């Protein structure tokens, strides 16, 4: 499969959730996504076909994971944005009021601004802590997906949000969203990664 951020993949033929970013360790190819998607080991699936693994992961406490994928896939330096792409271009954090967007399977491509950082996130599971908080909608599915500026700098993956009754929080101004992200530097040194760009 081609591997692009935003697309769904499925866990164990189970949960569904979004795919972070192309990245490669060494001569391994992968992608990171969100460490509450899957568990160590557990098989990656997209287009119905398995694709690779869960090589490590860690949530809760922080909300990360990396795929290692076999040599059969192909690695991309993108992000879905409809049907068109955002190509990563790198990984320059952005500051607090900078523009960023996100891509998910289940709201797609969505827009917004980074309110604050530092987040606190206090799953089902336990605490989350570290997150930025970005003012883009999003909902159940979206989980691991990109977070990316329009100028191609990789943010992080998608961890959780405050999801309203029908499932997401696109439905109330972006002044009531809590839409947190992992961030990415710290996910791609503790795996030893390198953010497949162009």
């Amino acid at each position: 499969a081609n591997i692009v951020g935003g697309i769904e993949y499925s866990i164990n033929n189970a949960s569904l959730c979004s795919v972070g970013f192309s990245v490669t360790r060494g001569a391994t190819k992968g992608f990171v996504t969100a460490g509450h998607c899957g568990t160590v080991n557990a098989t990656a699936r997209i287009g119905g076909a398995v694709v690779g693994t869960f090589a490590a992961r860690v949530f809760p406490g922080n909300d990360r994971a990396w795929v290692s994928l076999t040599s059969a896939q192909t690695l991309l330096p993108r992000v879905a944005n409809g049907s068109s792409f955002v190509t990563v271009r790198g990984s320059t954090e952005a500051a607090v009021g900078a523009a960023v967007c996100r891509s998910g399977r289940t709201t797609g491509y969505q827009c917004g601004t980074i309110t604050a950082k530092n987040v606190t996130a206090n799953y089902a599971e336990g605490a989350v802590r570290g997150l930025t908080q970005g003012n883009a909608c999003m909902g159940r599915g979206d989980s691991g997906g990109s977070w990316i500026t329009s100028a191609g700098q990789a943010q992080g993956v998608m961890s959780g949000g405050n999801v309203q009754s029908n499932g997401n929080n696109c439905g109330i101004p972006a002044s009531q969203r809590s839409s947190l992200f992992e961030r990415l530097q710290p996910i791609l040194s503790q795996y030893g990664l390198s953010l497949v760009t162009g």
